[PDB]
């Protein structure tokens, strides 16, 4: 401890008192994430600049069994503040049809202070049933995926990205109940009910506890299989979500006519719904070391054609830990994602342009045809200490916002992760 290579905290164990608190059931954490991005070539605006965005996360993890005598119970408090600007908005995107993904995943949801987690959790029958209640985002339990890449498409719950209008990951919180049945040490099922309340997105409501503005509920379900394949760990997720809030059609007006022709309100549907798959698998163990080798990953996502802008999404990638004996804790990442836009969204746009008489893409009143956006990242993670990782990355974006008229973007990124 103190500032050392093997402490998982930069400030160490505070002369022992941190390790005591840990024994007594208290785990206090202060985690930092900084992301830099600068355009090197292409995208909507080719004036070269750089943007920086970051996040602090202050946490309190309580073992309520030691502290209160409550048999496997846990409390968690997390507060975040985020700061900075996003390259995706400021250079890459068409201003009237912004990028779906983002070259700085850590940016978004208001750049302020938020209550990001506040929940109590208890297990029953030797950890067979797991009940969790309080405030958190869907991605924390459902459709969960790590966040080492800088590009949004390869970080966190993807359902949270493409139906992010109602499903809100970290750092947004909402009242929620999540019930989990562990059928087998390597297989579980789970369902949840999340307050769905767009006012949580408004700056000012970073610490909202009231249920005012609730539009309905999101109800995710999931099966998560974590088998060993050839002695190597994998994790496979299959899920479905259902949302009880009203959503607008992407094309039909209230009468079933194309709304681009009428200007009347969109037809309203009483719900949204979709499915997802997450798969991650370690496929090699470098020279017999389980802690090194090649891991593959994939994500697929599918959404209701009626209301969702993103039709479907796919992502494939890999990461190698410890390619070289010299740097056994370093990693190499590569990922490709495809984000397809609901064709009716495009059809509606073609109609708009037809009716405004504006057919030139360079005309501000023209409404870009959104088709398919691709993202790719290649990164290298230096394991500086156990409390510091630094990963430069290279990002490539084909048709930002799905707009073929926007040149491919080459972006340079630097992602930093540290725990104090
Ligand atoms: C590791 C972290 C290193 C920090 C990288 C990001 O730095 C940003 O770079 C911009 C510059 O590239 C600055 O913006 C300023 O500088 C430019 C000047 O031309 C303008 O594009 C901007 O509008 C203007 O706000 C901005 O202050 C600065 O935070
Ligand atoms: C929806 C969620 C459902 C919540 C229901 C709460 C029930 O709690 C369980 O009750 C068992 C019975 O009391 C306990 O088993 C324990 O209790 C017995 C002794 O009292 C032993 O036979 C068991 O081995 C021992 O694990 C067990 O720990 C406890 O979690
Ligand atoms: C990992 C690395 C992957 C590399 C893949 C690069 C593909 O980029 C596309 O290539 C086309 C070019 O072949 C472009 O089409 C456009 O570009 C040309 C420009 O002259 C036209 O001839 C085409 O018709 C037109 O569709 C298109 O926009 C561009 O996004
Ligand atoms: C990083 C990973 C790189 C991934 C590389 C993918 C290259 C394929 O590019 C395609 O080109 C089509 C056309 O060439 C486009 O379709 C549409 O685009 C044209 C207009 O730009 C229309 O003429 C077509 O009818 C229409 O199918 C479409 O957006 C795009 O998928
Ligand atoms: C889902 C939260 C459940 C927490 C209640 C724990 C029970 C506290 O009293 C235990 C008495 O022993
Ligand atoms: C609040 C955001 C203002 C920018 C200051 C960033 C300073 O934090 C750097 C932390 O790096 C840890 C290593
Ligand atoms: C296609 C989704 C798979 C359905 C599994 C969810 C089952 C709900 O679990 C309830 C736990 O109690
Ligand atoms: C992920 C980072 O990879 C970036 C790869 O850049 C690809 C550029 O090559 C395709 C564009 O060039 C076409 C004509 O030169
Ligand atoms: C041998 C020392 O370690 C080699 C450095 O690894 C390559 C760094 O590449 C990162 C891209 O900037
Ligand atoms: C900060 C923007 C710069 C772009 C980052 C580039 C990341 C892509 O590089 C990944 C591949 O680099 C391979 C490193 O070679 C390994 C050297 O280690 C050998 C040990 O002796
Ligand atoms: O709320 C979900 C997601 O929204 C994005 O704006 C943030 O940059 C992500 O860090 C976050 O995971």
């Amino acid at each position: 401890e103190a500032f050392s290579s093997e402490s998982k905290w930069m400030t160490g164990d505070w002369g022992g008192t941190r390790t005591e608190l840990l024994d007594k059931g208290y785990d206090f954490t202060l985690d930092y994430v900084g992301e830099v991005a600068g355009n090197l070539h292409g995208g909507y605006n080719d004036d070269k600049t750089a943007r920086y965005s970051d996040q602090f996360a202050l946490g309190a993890h309580l073992d309520l069994q030691k502290i209160l005598g409550w048999h496997d119970a846990e409390f968690k408090l997390a507060i975040t503040e985020r700061s900075g600007r996003n390259l995706s908005n400021d250079r890459i995107s068409d201003p009237r049809a912004g990028q779906f993904s983002s070259v700085q995943e850590v940016w978004g949801r208001g750049q302020t202070w938020r209550l990001t987690q506040m929940w109590i959790k208890q297990k029953y029958f030797d950890g067979a049933l797991d009940v969790k209640f309080g405030r958190f985002g869907e991605g924390e339990d459902f459709n969960s995926f790590p966040c080492d890449f800088q590009n949004l498409a390869f970080c966190g719950s993807q359902v949270g990205n493409w139906v992010g209008g109602i499903w809100y990951n970290w750092p947004v919180s909402q009242w929620a109940l999540r019930v989990k049945y562990n059928i087998t040490p390597a297989f579980f099922v789970q369902v949840g009910a999340f307050e769905q309340n767009p006012s949580n997105l408004e700056t000012g409501n970073g610490f909202k506890l009231s249920g005012s503005g609730t539009k309905g509920a999101i109800m995710p379900m999931e099966a998560v299989w974590s088998p060993k394949v050839n002695g190597l760990p994998g994790e496979y997720r299959l899920g479905y979500y259902y949302s009880t809030a009203k959503a607008d059609d992407v094309y039909d007006d209230v009468n079933g006519n194309p709304q681009a022709l009428t200007g009347e309100a969109f037809k309203s549907h009483s719900s949204k719904h979709g499915w997802w798959v997450v798969a991650q698998q370690q496929v090699t163990a470098h020279g017999g070391d389980v802690n090194r080798g090649l891991s593959l990953f994939a994500n697929f996502t599918v959404h209701d054609k009626a209301t969702n802008v993103v039709d479907n999404y796919q992502q494939v990638g890999l990461v190698y830990k410890g390619a070289f004996d010299a740097r056994p804790k370093d990693d190499i990442g590569f990922g490709v994602a495809r984000i397809h836009v609901n064709d009716d969204v495009k059809k509606r746009a073609e109609l708009l342009n037809a009716q405004s008489g504006i057919n030139d893409y360079d005309n501000p009143g023209f409404v870009p045809l959104q088709r398919t956006e691709y993202n790719a990242e290649l990164y290298y993670g230096f394991h500086v200490t156990n409390w510091l990782t630094v990963r430069p990355n290279l990002q490539y974006i084909k048709s930002p916002g799905g707009v073929d008229e926007v040149d491919n973007a080459l972006v340079a990124g630097l992602k930093i992760q540290s725990s104090f």
